[PDB]
């Protein structure tokens, strides 16, 4: 449960030791409730005033959700975590907790298409936040984009689907020198990469993906390392008395957990992007097998890459350590326990033959998701990144002929068998 | 399912006739999935490009949630509905869909404390929206607050816990004359009041409360009447080509459902406050008995009021048709099928004896919720409205001595008995 | 929770007051767990030895399931209840708990088709129990069938679908004088009839039906009145030391609850017909509206009967108080709060026109169930009672032309409207 | 999905390819319904008469449960499977399908205590079946116990907790030569052992254990290999016309699936030990990681065995391949992919020091279960096998000082640490 225990021990125990005291239930109960009876009038007031911890209302906190949050925090070795309705909500909250109208964010370009559209369109239109996209393959572009309005630097661990890996430590040094935190979306690399150990201050997850692992539940997570000093004047909301809580100071009351505390008391309570206790239950079950699944995902993915490189129908193949990958060196440096499950390739004939490939699949699933146990395929340019212009797609690494694979944990020969027949048919 | 069928028939059938065609399941299945397999590449492209309706990803839409959405729409006689993670998210989305940084909102003052804090602080700090609180008990106050930056007028059906009822028709005329829609929070009066029949253009619900009815699940709903013309120049996002969808015009493509459509394609997709399919399943079950429960709720409330008015320990009692209610006339006009389940009262001895009353309850539950099947009690000044200053509390109708009851559907004799013993103990 | 509180108060509170002590969750949590951590080695031993109550293993007992059991017991005013996988399982356990190879059961003939087949075939072939079916419309037939091997007398409250009602008190007098308990399947009449107030010793329910009320979940319940003396020598398994529990005597240890206690420690533990915690959660929600739904069911049923009596397409109509019903007097005597939701009728043209009626329904659902909120229809001779010979069907009240309705809680005008169009098509 | 695909591919796809056709949901929906709308009167009649397959009623079959059933059958390469409420119910149904009053079963003695109690007491008292327990470590004991009343031979793969492994092939030869099937309880060895490849005809599982893998859900499975000829005269119920289905012959109508078909149409339909769709949903998720979890379970168990053998506090250690194990040879021959997760040992000081060991655990959970992801410990003599006499306990391999471990998938260092500290305290 603590930092002394192994990763798999934590994934099975952290946040729920001892078990619930009334009945001793070994599994995390599904507290499908909105409300909780208070001990007395004074207890209720202390709870609402942030003077005592406890459960008040499922929008703000819930015992099932708390187990997931505390377990994620222990696995990331952070000071606390917060679960929200979706990955999008986690990214939105992570930004909104330290940024507002007029503020800026410096973001990498290897982004999931929904993150780009949020940064490029929705956050500007609705929150007045101005995101400056840069080529994070060169840390200098991060440095040169930072202004006095920048509030954070944002990166994806392995670009979806660019498959580029930024130089985390070099970029973190730059962000901290300018007094801003580094935010890392570790959606595609839980367990196999520890962002906090390489300069990241905040980590967000799409729990929907590898953390859940079974494609059953939408969810998002925010994890606070507690390592960042919020008192440099650039984040007064975390320092100054909060009028909505009659003067509470997050840095004073919550100390290293100031950031993740305000995500709950401010953003979750008012904006209301809360996770269902049922979804949290399913995410907890997913965590219990994460390390086993990631190892298989990455073992199979490497074999898929080798198969695609030698197939006559395949124009090109990309993977974080591919010979042609611009950031191959970073991947070798930072990814010591697998290079991810996402594999991209192009089929001879361009976009048109790719569609024949997708339409010929008999086992691989054509759908919008990643990090399911099943192997998945999709054409990002018309789907996950459809919202972006042709040039914006190129900036994220999406080409008109790109096929995106999420290599699952089937027996790899059956994955390869389905790929081969579909590729041969694609050349007809 | 259609407008020809009764309320209860619709509450049992609308949105799910015929049953799911693969197996014929009479109950609404729980589609606890993230993703859906596409027929082919062209099908996937048409879905993502908004050219054909269908299911893409549970963050954006889901078959279980769709049944809830369509059934609520049928019960409200709207053109469409959208389910979100919570009542707060529904309110946030309802505003953000037609308002942004610099824009203004005219809002009533009888607000749930979380709505007030959202309007007063969070929407300002995070979205730059300026909410103008007014005394909605006199329609003139609405008119005089509207400027050329106003995007909507916002009201609660029966103030939580002010118990004031605004003049819906009069305010709707004012909002429409200035070319802005009326948004009505009908959380506390589903079935028993139809805002669309009295000038409202958008309705939001905390489904958490009476719609669910059993205190199991957090949820929110947005209902679009389809009656409002968005083309007067004040809502360009609904008319002009959307850059994020390569030129789609919401009024052109979706006609009467433009508003609720952008709620989904923009706000739900990017901000990510999605509802769980499991929660929607439970809300659907609640709707099937809603009319029966509301009738019982309101019948018990009338008797509880009579009992409290005659008790020696009770300083005052409020209810929408109480003689002393400032908006008694509006309540008599608009509330023809029950005056709600919420009852407020003061105990001799002020705040101190009130706290003893709460602490002496043995059957009524001391918790934060309304619209549960069980009878509930709380002290709003220190709980639901703690975030507000003393003067803001008075503006919402919360007094330091106020006890709020949510009268449940127990046998009324047992409710009265628990009140009586606790009221007598409060005088010791 | 106690006998002092009203039925609806109990339906909202009994078995879960106070709420679960660890978190105070107002809703009954879903303890989807198999196992429970024991305090110590000695605690575990005392639990397994039946020396102390507690939770051991979900096959045997579960906190969510316990609330349902304790709540059902409070509504029936019994000493205890047991939840099982299905109504069939409840009936199977009720019999096997006091009968074995060579023993006899005296049963009425107005039986659900699955109960008849269990009694006539499966319990004989698999347990050696010999069921003696009699015409329970005359209590004398019960008396004359009892032998020294008889272990119980079994009845349905309102025959499904014979719609006959036995003389409960007269039959109870007969059974008790012969030293055997009366078992009553109250599936179709919860709340509206209390068998314990009219001589019944044990009650079973298909929780699937009206108790759930929404057609989501299969479940069964066994309720023990505690009124029957098991020491007359005809039930030594309930008196003698149990070798499997090292000498425990159920009457000595469990006193009035000896019968329901062995159902759990013996039949549930070894035969394993356990209910899921999730299902119990849903039945608990159903109980909270049971009285409201049953009243509506019965109000609508009376109106449907009158409509069918006047329709030109209808050959005949039956209801417990119909002029031609053999047990109209029993129905008038015992059913003081509604006569049930089941209605049977025949259409001119016999069996062939009946099929045309069923196939012409557009709102009433053609499926196998009763006591759903929706109105249902089926042809028992080919479905629920298909397993029975022609003569056995007649003994249960099923005729070749019989259509069975389960009148739901839609607005009655929509039910009648759908009936009318479908009956007219049946005559074409 | 078919026999050509690997085990893990089948574990991810079999039974749900293609996805449900109405919405294409990639995850298996939770069909939490009781009933299904029929196409027409003739369709309903054909279903109930067993003339066409389809869904009728969740007690008998359900689309979510069917996916679990078909996936288990595909993993076992059997002709079909049936899901029931519990492992106990699976064992009960497997026996009752081919046995009745007066019949005999030849069973091994290395049994779970609940199976022993079912065989020794409940099946005798309630079904008149006479189980003859033998020492299955010598196949001759099976041969010499068979009479003309024998209907099956029953074995556990790895005795719980005897840890003995029978000679499956030798016993299967004896059973088949005498014209009776071999039934194998493979609860503790899914994936790692394939009973059908070694003479077994029927396999039963407690899905509760490793198949679920997370201690969330009670469930049982019956798997039919389809290999056994039921027409040798010893099983007339599977050949002769069935009176309850108006002459249907299971061998004639269902061919290789005769046995598993009658389990459903007779035993499940009438005795009613049905599984919840929600539980089945969770079992499907568990299967997706089964091969991963089983490998880790067995790797850790081998290391735990090594650690216990060298600890000064440990009197003895048992494991399927332990030097002192009577069936070490059988274990080496049949178990080529892991020797299970269950490990037993005794502590110096006998029963008294063992209790101190159990009471000193801080990470390993003291509860009644096996095959959870967490490491578990219990004292079988006072818990799982308490119902057995001292002599019966020894015959199953349970000694007064035996501690049973279910080694989970934590990091093995943390498991050893908790064992070590607890063993040291046991010597004080
Ligand atoms: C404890 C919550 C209470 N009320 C919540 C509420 C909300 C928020 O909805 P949720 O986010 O909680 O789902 C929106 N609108 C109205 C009118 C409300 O009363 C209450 O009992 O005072
Ligand atoms: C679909 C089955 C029907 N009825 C079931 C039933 C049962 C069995 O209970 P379950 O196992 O199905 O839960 C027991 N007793 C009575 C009175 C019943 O009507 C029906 O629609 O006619
Ligand atoms: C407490 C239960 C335990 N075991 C149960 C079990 C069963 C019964 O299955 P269920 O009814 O519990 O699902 C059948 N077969 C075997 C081999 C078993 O080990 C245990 O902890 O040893
Ligand atoms: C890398 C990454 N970040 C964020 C998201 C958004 O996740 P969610 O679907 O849970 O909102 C996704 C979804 O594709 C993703 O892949
Ligand atoms: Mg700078
Ligand atoms: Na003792």
């Amino acid at each position: 449960d603590w930092k002394k225990y192994g990763y798999n021990t934590r994934a099975l125990h952290a946040g729920y030791e001892p078990p619930e005291q009334a009945t001793g239930s070994r599994a995390v109960p599904i507290y499908q409730t909105t409300s909780y009876v208070f001990r007395d009038s004074d207890h209720a007031a202390r709870l609402f005033a942030l003077e005592e911890p406890g459960f008040i209302y499922t929008r703000i906190g819930n015992p099932t959700v708390s187990v997931l949050e505390e377990r994620i925090a222990a696995l990331e070795e952070g000071v606390g975590a917060l679960a929200v309705a979706s990955g999008q909500a986690a990214i939105t909250y992570a930004i909104l907790n330290i940024a507002g109208p007029g503020d800026e964010i410096v973001s990498g370009s290897a982004l999931y298409g929904g993150t780009y559209n949020l940064f490029r369109h929705t956050l500007y239109k609705k929150s007045g936040i101005i995101v400056k996209f840069v080529d994070e393959t060169d840390p200098k572009n991060i440095e040169e984009a930072i202004t006095e309005k920048t509030k954070a630097v944002y990166l994806e661990t392995i670009g979806n689907p660019g498959l580029t890996v930024p130089d985390f430590e070099a970029i973190a040094e730059i962000a901290h020198r300018h007094g801003v935190p580094l935010i890392v979306d570790n959606t595609v690399a839980p367990y196999i990469f520890r962002p906090f150990e390489h300069g990241a201050d905040i980590v967000v997850y799409s729990a929907t993906k590898f953390i859940g692992g079974h494609g059953t539940s939408i969810g998002g997570l925010i994890v606070d390392s507690g390592k960042f000093d919020w008192t440099n004047g650039k984040f007064p909301e975390l320092v100054e008395p909060d009028p909505s809580y009659h003067g509470v100071s997050y840095v004073e009351t919550f100390k290293e957990a100031a950031y993740i505390a305000k995500c709950r008391t401010q953003l979750l309570r008012d904006l209301g992007s809360c996770m269902s206790p049922f979804n949290a239950f399913l995410f907890i079950l997913g965590l219990e097998t994460l390390s086993l699944r990631m190892k298989k995902h990455c073992e199979n993915a490497l074999k898929i890459v080798e198969f695609l490189k030698s197939h006559p129908a395949v124009s090109w193949v990309n993977y974080p350590i591919a010979e042609g990958n611009k950031t191959r060196e970073n991947a070798l440096k930072y990814l010591k326990e697998g290079y991810g499950a996402i594999v991209t390739f192009g089929v001879k004939g361009g976009k048109e033959a790719g569609k024949k490939f997708i339409d010929s699949l008999t086992l691989i699933s054509h759908l919008a998701n990643i990090g399911d146990a099943r192997t998945l395929a999709i054409h990002p340019a018309s789907t996950t990144h459809q919202q972006l212009t042709e040039e914006e797609q190129l900036k994220t690494g999406v080409t008109p002929d790109m096929i995106r694979l999420s290599v699952g944990i089937e027996d790899v020969e059956d994955i390869i068998a389905d790929l081969d027949q579909a590729l041969r048919k694609s050349q007809e």
